[PDB]
DNA sequence: CCGACGTCGCATCAGC
DNA sequence: GCTGATGCG
DNA sequence: GTCGG
């Protein structure tokens, strides 16, 4: 619908969800409210009530109190009071450097470090990732305009058949179904060397050749099949220098490619849907594989799969086009 | 009432 | 040194 | 915090 609708309403939420996770430590209580907001979000009406909200999946007796407060005063007194609250507001900033969580922003705050400028003064307290966090703190706040995941998708994608024209590469995310912007980058990758039966380097060689060509810039983690850290595309000697993004790569067995791709390009509500109707026929499928169910429930062995697809044949349904998997 | 709520690879730390 | 827990994305 | 067994 409209932010005009229930902005406030969904404003007041994720806020609420912000300081659950990052001080309370409440993961759950953060994804109620998460959830909340985005039932409200897209509720297309301007909600006039908190019994009207706690119809809706999600919203129950103390989010709908809380925005009965809201509609009638403008405001929500306990989050007026966190907002104030010097611990609690420098906790949940210092979480936006990544590679802070609420533990390390917690211990951050709790002996005077609670600015930007505080870490820049401290850095020997950081590890490598906070670090990398740090230095690109604005950069990583910033949104991906598609045309510009584009030109990262042709570097990667080009890179890739560079070491080993054998390697499928799939760039996963909202991008993969259509998004206008995306916020990082989620690419899939695999090799028919690389099965559930049989990581030699295969991931090394991609980001080093990416590292060669100065699209990695630096490094959060690498192990043998997860890559995270950060690239940029080239500037043109003379034109402002484009920000640096975070990039995912992910190494996968071949026997799991389709299934990873297919549950890396999402949306999370549609791979719900497709879970549910895939039980109601006898399946189960989670982010590696299809399984059949036997009548006791108990999975059986995976079942062959070599493209999206078959996925979908093996569930009986048509098979849904990423910009067509809103839902 | 009261437990579930998504999962996991990698970096780092606790403990032995 | 090694194994396991915890934090983090 | 919300849901549901
Ligand atoms: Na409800
Ligand atoms: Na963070």
């Amino acid at each position: 619908p409209q932010e005009t609708l229930n902005g406030g309403i969904t404003d007041m939420l994720t806020e609420l969800a912000n300081f659950e996770k990052n001080v309370s430590q409440a993961i759950h209580k953060y994804n109620a409210y998460r959830k909340a907001a985005s039932v409200i979000a897209k509720y297309p009406h301007k909600i006039k009530s908190g019994a009207e909200a706690k119809k809706l999946p999600g919203v129950g007796t103390k989010i709908a109190e809380k925005i009965d407060e809201f509609l009638a005063t403008g405001k929500l007194r306990k989050l007026e009071k966190i907002r104030q609250d010097d611990t609690s507001s420098s906790i949940n900033f210092l979480t936006r450097v990544s590679g802070i969580g609420p533990s390390a922003a917690r211990k951050f705050v709790d002996e005077g470090i609670k600015t930007l400028e505080d870490l820049r003064k401290n850095e020997d307290k950081l590890n490598h990732h906070q670090r990398i966090g740090l230095k690109y703190f604005g950069d990583f706040e910033k949104r991906i305009p598609r045309e510009e995941m584009l030109q990262m998708q042709d570097i990667v994608l080009n890179e890739v058949k560079k070491v080993d024209s054998e390697y499928i590469a799939t760039v996963c995310g909202s991008f993969r179904r259509g998004a206008e912007s995306s916020g990082d980058m989620d690419v899939l990758l695999t090799h028919p060397s690389f099965t559930s039966e049989s990581q030699p380097k295969l991931l090394h060689q991609v980001v080093e050749q990416l590292q060669k060509v100065h699209f990695i810039t630096d490094t959060l983690s690498k192990g043998e099949t997860k890559f995270m850290g950060v690239c940029q595309l080239p500037s043109k000697n003379d034109e402002k220098e484009y920000p640096h993004r975070r990039i995912d790569i992910r190494l996968i067995p071949k026997d799991q490619y389709y299934c990873g791709v297919l549950y890396f390009t999402g949306s999370d509500i549609f791979n719900k849907n497709m879970r549910a109707h895939a039980l109601e026929k006898g399946f189960t499928i989670n982010e590696y594989t299809i399984r059949p169910l036997g009548v006791t429930g108990v999975a059986g062995e995976p079942l062959p799969v070599d493209s999206e697809k078959d996925i979908f044949d093996y569930i009986q349904w048509k098979y849904r086009e990423p910009k067509d998997r809103s839902e």
